[PDB]
């Protein structure tokens, strides 16, 4: 059975019977005629709604932690793969692979019907990136977040606040190792490691770039891949973040983001040589310093360079101290938040030091990324 | 009659005859063929449209105000509710309920066409959330906004630059209460209040928060709903803002959201303890204060804490003064801006004092939201 | 034919037979049947597909610069354009018009399936807005930008970081003019010019604004387009930024936005008073100063006011310098970034002065906006 059809235009000025429908030649799709409308009521090609993306509640993300090594899609959530439509009605079991510490997974729903976690950002094991549809992620942390404010344990499990889904995650390019800070912004879980370009600037049990490790130079500012930076700079480690569109914390974002930190409380020992591990010599192990929200090393193990200019100021005068980029002049310190591992009392959710021009490079002084929220 | 059918895969080799429609019995969908593509063209199932939202001018709002108690939805505005396509294509005016100066109201499309407005945010009356859409809202504001630089009136209307839609509103976790400065950012149209868990940061008629009647804890930072700070610290409005996806204002911010005060003038008396209410002993009434946008008390009344420092710096020493969360060093002076009831010709859209540290508290500093605009 | 039809109502307690086609009448639209399903599987209509554009890489811009004045709209892009469905299997490439320096273009993709750009932003030549959809654009600059830290050429070409797409884009209220920076935020390709009302922020040869130029006072804070500010000030440089939905530049901005410049290098002579022209008196061209994103004098040229304040500090008594908005105490001085035209060797990416309070206006002191970026 053909039915009957035609151009737009001839469309246009057609009434077809109630209830008929006709083909649209031009478009390749239905129409359906109600006896009054001339045109008719055309239908959307399933091309048109192909990544459609539906949560019950837009404002929250899309799954739930479960327990430390389940979690759920919720109720309600519409999910277009590969030509079909996936939807889940209650709350549903996300089916997991091996789950190894300090390990990004990605969520994906499968044209089966399923949904699975993987370590695969590309595709879930027997999966291709067309039958399997990537909606989102997790990091499967070192330890538990902060129940209060004397840092988590060392139970790995599933961040809850490191959840993100396609509309509700970091306004970075990459979502892999953040964590949401009361909802309002996203924080590096880890402090930055000096191979942040093979990384990602927050990655467990890496080399931590600071004054005397300093990171790999960023491949968008002359970088070659191999190269590292002269020295700790700010300009180096702001620089780096801008690479990863993220930026240095201000002193609201440190606040929150280290709340739930053991706080004036330091490392101790000589050395925070890695992410997520125990300093060298320290008197605290890493987990002491974990935040309500799952950052790690939060406080007292290396200041973080901030976004922030004020304290005291250089010279009044020209100075050319930027590493070939020109000259300063009254140029205000660079905040920094924290503490480090020598900082004994002095460390917490809202140390901060004003002394340190933006040039000035130490092995105490790293850092660590965020970036806004963002919800679609 | 029941139309030819087949699973996707038997689909992929098969071309129907021009205008044959065929049922992918995998997809429950239609097929529809043009006799030359192998698989035809599926049609898109309704569920994959499901809360779609579609303006003829994006970047702007979705309503327009046409009087102090009368607004319109736009034509060409086109919203999915219940299954079914609801489009307007002139002007349509939005039903209203009785407005109450200071109050909040949702705008809902329904499923019969109508659109209306309502002081509850789940549903309008005579409707549930399923056969009423909420897409959007506005501020009854207890006063006109400033035709020029000498504050507004005191006549209740709807604040136009308070209009809100789902794809045009704030970036931050609530909407109510906030207007928008220049299309560029949104403010808060009113001070903090203590009570900000329950009322949000932005409510008419409610006691304001300031050192002397510290905010309610965030809960989202070890408070329980009931405990109050000890005191007005900057770190403590800081916190609050963060807790609601908000952030004190910058310079840039503060000057742009306060114009159309009445500059270089002051409440008076000897307190302003309530949002939109006049202050204890005042010489000018509360609406002298009000900006271009609708924000109430933008200067003058107290002054609001900023996300900026600089200024002058505390001691050269670690000083614990943050709470018990660590040290500072040669800490800068946290930005206040606007002044204060006592402020005399001092305050105004740019009044700017930079003397306070963080940690300082008084009766006449507390605090503002904003954040940033979101367009989709 | 006519086929079997009902309300909505009816349908919900109906299940047709396995591949029955119905019509919901109160929907006008095609409702599937499997034989099983009460109230089947109703079909999307078109129109709440309206504006839907898909790509592949919903991470990158939807075009690729394939040579100087050549463009492609990538493999796996999906346009709804008047009432079709317009989609690109394989990079495609953009018709182009005549090419013209220091010009912004709009991409468009027409329902005859072309995709042509045009210097006109409302319609292509030959077409309607109806017919033909703006999708996106960039800009096409006088020169080349940066291959190293040399600055760029005067070859005109299109800038491809100035690509941008309805889904990859500014977060500011006109894109034109605007280059995305190492993929984190956008700059504007010009200094601020005094004409803004009428060109943007980001003109090619116009008049750049700076303290003996001032720029149009905004038409959102009092101006009637065509009163000027009175001088220079930060404060009137930020109040223009916020109008176009814009900000000034913080440290971490500038020295990304201006790395390509030739460092340590000034345009030299008396005036720079051109956007992309050389300066009066200039020993060295325009050129000589553009930046690896294609940031038009991005530095040695005019200092651009900044979004941070540090440095030394105005006078610890209230101060009436703000235009007649209130007083400031111990105000911090606005960040000048960039060196200008008499900098020599002191201008460059990481040049800063902090010495100006906002209130200063000088010959040498402009304006350069900048926003965040926008993926959805
Ligand atoms: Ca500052
Ligand atoms: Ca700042």
């Amino acid at each position: 059975v053909q039915f009957r059809g035609g151009t737009t235009a001839q469309h246009a000025t057609f009434t077809g019977a109630a209830r008929e429908i006709t083909v649209d030649t031009d478009k390749n799709t239905v129409v359906v005629h109600d006896g009054a409308t001339a045109g008719g009521f055309p239908l959307a090609r399933h091309d048109l709604v192909k990544t459609a993306f539906i949560k019950a509640d837009k404002s929250a993300v899309a799954f739930t932690r479960t327990g430390n090594a389940t979690a759920s899609i919720k109720a309600g959530t519409i999910v277009e793969v590969n030509g079909k439509l996936v939807q889940f009605t209650a709350d549903t079991a996300i089916t997991m692979p091996a789950l190894t510490a300090g390990t990004d997974y990605a969520i994906y729903v499968c044209d089966d019907g399923t949904v699975r976690a993987d370590s695969n950002f590309s595709a879930p094991t027997g999966y291709t990136s067309t039958t399997a549809r990537k909606v989102g992620g997790f990091h499967y942390a070192p330890g538990s977040n902060a129940a209060a404010q004397a840092g988590g344990n060392t139970t790995a499990q599933i961040n809850e606040y490191s959840l993100w889904d396609i509309k509700f995650r970091p306004a970075a390019l990459d979502p892999r190792g953040m964590t949401l800070v009361a909802g309002a912004f996203w924080a590096d879980i880890y402090l930055l490691g000096v191979n942040h370009l093979t990384d990602g600037t927050s990655k467990y049990n890496v080399t931590i770039a600071d004054g005397s490790a300093s990171p790999k130079k960023s491949t968008k500012f002359g970088g070659d891949g191999s190269a590292a930076y002269s020295d700790g700079a700010w300009y180096n480690f702001a620089e780096v973040m801008t690479h990863h569109g993220k930026r240095l914390p201000n002193y609201n974002e440190f606040q929150a983001l280290a709340f739930g930190t053991t706080e004036a409380t330091s490392s101790g020992g000589t050395d925070v040589p890695t992410t997520g591990v125990n300093g060298t010599g320290a008197t605290s192990a890493w987990n002491i310093f974990t935040s309500k929200w799952g950052v790690v090393q939060a406080s007292g193990c290396l200041w973080t360079w901030g976004n922030e200019f004020g304290g005291v100021n250089g010279a009044s005068e020209y100075t050319a101290n930027t590493g070939g980029r020109g000259s300063v002049y009254a140029q205000p310190a660079a905040a920094l938040f924290g503490g480090a591992w020598n900082g004994t009392s002095l460390s917490g959710s809202r140390a901060a030091l004003w002394y340190s021009g933006p040039s000035f490079s130490f092995a105490f002084f790293g850092a660590r990324g965020v970036c806004d929220h963002l919800i679609l």
